């Protein structure tokens, strides 16, 4: 019963029952067209995030998924992208480990 | 899909250039200082700095020798060339997460 | 060569030993590893090699 908590202000986000080995990993250190790193965990299910814009394919980490970005639906700290448009899974958050605190349920 | 240092963002490797020895690209191995790596094996790699010269010792890889492949810019350790085989001759196994993986 | 728990590196079984000995299970069997509790396998033991990795002895 471990639970990752946005950072900034507390709220639950996901479980770490919840961790999704993408590819043979749930880690995937990633950088974007600007150069910024990245280390992504990813998640079947997350809660209290807002995703942000409509999905995007461009340069998509992720073959077959299109992205979304993902605030906290909180406090607005930027916590990761949510992938859909794939299959096996469907749908699955990429969240930023960094950005993230885990802690018990 | 273009693999970087994660230190620095040296070019290093594809993710068209991962080989699967012995039916697997990745290779979980641990050394004799117990630490445990996630060994990904490409056919080439770039922008590294091959350290001292090839050794056999504790070699995971049967037939090979090896030789310690540092990042060539910020001298982060990304894993291990590999040579002295057959099929192939040398190849690279570097550890993942020391590598990020992002657009060509 | 030695196996060991992928995702902790309880020492389980190696070369010498689909094996006939392992130790650092806990048999539920369905084989635990007895330190972190992944699934590794069942008892001939018979062990998940992607949930394993290899090293010296
Ligand atoms: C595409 C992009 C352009 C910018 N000017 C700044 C940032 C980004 C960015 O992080 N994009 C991310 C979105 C998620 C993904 O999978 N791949 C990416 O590169
Ligand atoms: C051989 C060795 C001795 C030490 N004192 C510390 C670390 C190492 C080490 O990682 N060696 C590696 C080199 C690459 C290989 O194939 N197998 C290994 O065990
Ligand atoms: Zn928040
Ligand atoms: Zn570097
Ligand atoms: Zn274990």
């Amino acid at each position: 019963a471990s639970i990752f908590r946005c950072r900034q202000c507390g709220q639950t986000i996901s479980r770490r029952d919840w961790l999704l080995p993408m590819g043979g990993d749930h880690e995937h250190v990633v950088f974007n067209p600007a150069g910024m790193i990245f280390r992504v965990w990813c998640f079947s299910l997350a809660q209290g995030l807002r995703l942000i814009g409509a999905p995007s394919g461009e340069f998509s980490w992720f073959k077959g998924y299109d992205w979304t970005i993902a605030l906290c639906g909180q406090c607005g700290s930027h916590l990761g992208w949510h992938y859909e448009g794939g299959s096996q899974p469907q749908t699955f958050f990429g969240l930023i480990k960094d950005r993230l605190a885990e802690g018990p349920a």
